[PDB]
C-alpha cells in the first residue's frame, strides 16, 4: 500500500501518502508561518518514512536511529521502540522504518531538513 510519510519534494508522492508543493511551503505553511510540519498518524502495520528535496540537508531533530528527544537530548530511539527493516539513504534523502505489529504507546518523533538562509521543514508522526 502507500507509505505514510511527508514528501517535501513532490506534492503527489507515488510512494508517500502525504506530499507538499514548493508553493504551499512558501504560503500555505503547516501551522506556523515558515516552519513546515507534517503531522500524520502512524500504525503498527502502517509503514513510516519521509523524504526531502536533494537541495536541502537532512538533520535528525528527533528521528529514530539517532536524534534529539523531546528534552533535546541525543539518545537512540531503539531502546524505546525496536524498529526493524531500517533503511537510510542519504543520497536520496529518504528514510523508512517498519513498526512492530503492536503499539499502544502515544510516543511521537520527528525529523528535520534545512540549510542556511532556508525555511526549515519538520516531519512528525504520532502513535
Amino acid at each position: 500500500e502507500k507509505v505514510k510519510g511527508c514528501d517535501f519534494t513532490t506534492s503527489e508522492s507515488t510512494i508517500f501518502s502525504k506530499g507538499y508543493s514548493i508553493n504551499e511551503i512558501s504560503n500555505k505553511s503547516s501551522n506556523n508561518q515558515q516552519d513546515i510540519v507534517c503531522t500524520v498518524k502512524a500504525h503498527a502495520n502502517d509503514l513510516i518514512g519521509f523524504k526531502c528535496p536533494s537541495n536541502y540537508s537532512v538533520e535528525p531533530h528527533d528521528c529514530f536511529v539517532s536524534a534529539f528527544n523531546l528534552s533535546g537530548k541525543n539518545e537512540n530511539l531503539e531502546n524505546k521502540l525496536k524498529l526493524t527493516n531500517i533503511i537510510m539513504d542519504h543520497y536520496n534523502n529518504t528514510f523508512y522504518s517498519r513498526l512492530p505489529s503492536l503499539i499502544s504507546d502515544n510516543w511521537k518523533f520527528f525529523c528535520v531538513c534545512s540549510k542556511d538562509n532556508e525555511k526549515k521543514l519538520v516531519f512528525t508522526v504520532e502513535a
